[PDB]
């Protein structure tokens, strides 16, 4: 596939060129990844002009429909919205070709939206680092809103926070999640407005004893109904407010640089993993070592030196 | 130095054997470190019969004073208490006055290594030595300015946060990342007078907020208590809670369960430490590694481009 032509169509907003480049970046084949490595670098100065928001929520109510509604609001307002899934179980599959795009009915047909399932990789750090490469591609292609969502039942919340500028947690009327939140939004806001309002008050009180990482921002709690689009404009205004404030201080850029280095190393460690499971003997010996350490038969360091010797 | 004897003696609770064994494992070379790995491996079945407690708090909160008092209470009750430090600053290289002369105790500063993972992994190896030598209490402390808390938590069974007595507008607050780790919060400087009053006030604010983030189930809900490390206050009550936790999480099998996940994590951290030693083995490679990482950080090259450059240096 001609890479310069691919780059120009991607830079001109061609959705199929973008998908093609992402597919190359998602690929589990080394020659594919390598090809689109130059393209991403080349296009790097056109990346970053976007709000990156990570979104997670309690098993139950309303994340997909809330994202569909938030998504639909931002497109109708002139934005281009990518929605990327991170799911740790894609370390145990080979990915998804089609994904699951109609869990968000309006965005699934919204020509100004782009939806992509969790990429496959050997490690969760690898899944996430590929997501970062995908985010960069979407941004080069002119997407100014990147929503990254946790999709497993597994533990992807920290990785998604470390992929984004702002972490939104959606709750009903897991301690780790609370202190990742730059905002909490209580879902299903009149008979239940009462309940949401109260719960919001409770969560606001809980948050108080957690010192925010920066003096520039103090996480608020808000109420919404994703079902009926209520509260979303205000919710979004805060995220925008946060963008202006932490951009002025340089803190968004500072967070992004930290994340980028974390992802680089996750990819180095992914490549190490891939070597260790890349043939039968090494793979068997690696599992043997790990198993001995877990079972308390050999010490962490004995396990480690056995693994080091296979490399 | 012969290793057959050393092992026999370490197993007998010979503190000179222990001290020697440790020196070998903190030594920054092979041959030494190899032999003291096989020993650790040999004594593994004598490890683990101990309560492991991670302790953190901001510098000046009174941690070293509190550990001094707590350790001395535990040694007077017939425990053998090792006190180990994890310091991020030892990647670039007697304050407990009573414990320092107490032969029922054993204090070691942070070990040196390339990465934090490696510092923490070394400390696990040191904990196993202490345990095989008869130590039934291991206290691991964060030391210095740094992000050492997750590591200390992942070395121990119970994570204890010491906090300042400030209440209201002077309420300290729990640092990002510590709340998910904390198994108990102890507000220190609860002295006779204003201390006990303000500290209790602080504790009640933490306690009422924690009650929101909480069910009645779960094997363990974190208590909030007050202590005075300096004046000996509330330390017995604190300890009984760590003992209740030990009992509760043993019956459910969750202590053993957590230890298994920790040990694997430390194995991978040593793997990664050995990788880091290779990337810093020569000036040529150290310089190129640093350039690749700066390229990524500067937004000049993408994370994966940075990673490909480092892969090649391997
Ligand atoms: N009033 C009071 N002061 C204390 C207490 N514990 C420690 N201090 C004092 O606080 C200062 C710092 O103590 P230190 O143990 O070095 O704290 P670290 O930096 O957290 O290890 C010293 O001057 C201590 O005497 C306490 O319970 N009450």
């Amino acid at each position: 596939p001609d890479m310069d032509t691919l780059r120009e169509r991607l830079l001109a907003g061609d959705r199929a060129a973008l998908a093609r480049a992402i597919t190359l970046a998602e690929s589990r084949r080394a020659d594919h990844r390598a090809a689109v490595r130059d393209l991403i670098d080349a296009v790097l100065p056109q990346t970053g002009r976007a709000i990156r928001v990570g979104i997670t929520g309690v098993p139950g109510v309303g994340k997909s429909t809330t994202i569909d509604a938030l998504g639909s609001l931002l497109t109708a307002a002139g934005h281009k919205v990518a929605v990327l899934a991170v799911d740790p179980s894609s370390t145990r599959t080979g990915g998804s070709i089609l994904g699951d795009k109609t869990r968000m009915a309006r965005l699934a047909i919204d020509r100004n939206a782009f939806i992509r399932p969790s990429p496959s990789s050997g490690t969760l750090g690898g899944v996430a680092a590929k997501t970062r490469e995908t985010m960069l591609l979407c941004e080069a292609a002119g997407f100014d809103v990147i929503l990254v969502e946790t999709v497993g039942v597994g533990q992807s919340e920290t990785a998604v926070a470390d992929l984004t500028d702002f972490f939104l947690v959606l709750m009903l009327p897991k301690k780790g999640i609370f202190e990742l939140a730059d905002m909490i939004a209580v879902n299903k806001a009149g008979d239940g407005e009462r309940r949401a309002s109260a719960a919001a008050s409770e969560y606001r009180a809980a948050l108080h004893i957690l010192t925010p990482p920066s003096a520039t921002w103090t996480p608020p709690v808000v109420t919404i109904s994703g079902l009926h689009g209520k509260g979303l404009d205000s919710l979004w205004s805060r995220i925008e407010d946060h963008r202006s404030k932490l951009t002025a201080t340089g803190e968004i850029a500072g967070k992004r640089r930290e994340q980028d280095v974390k992802w680089m190393w996750a990819l180095v460690h992914e490549r190490l993993h891939q070597r260790l499971v890349g043939s039968a003997e090494v793979r068997q010996a690696t599992a043997e070592a790990e198993r001995a350490v877990a079972g308390g038969e050999h010490s962490p360091a004995a396990g480690a030196d056995a693994i080091a010797t296979l490399i």
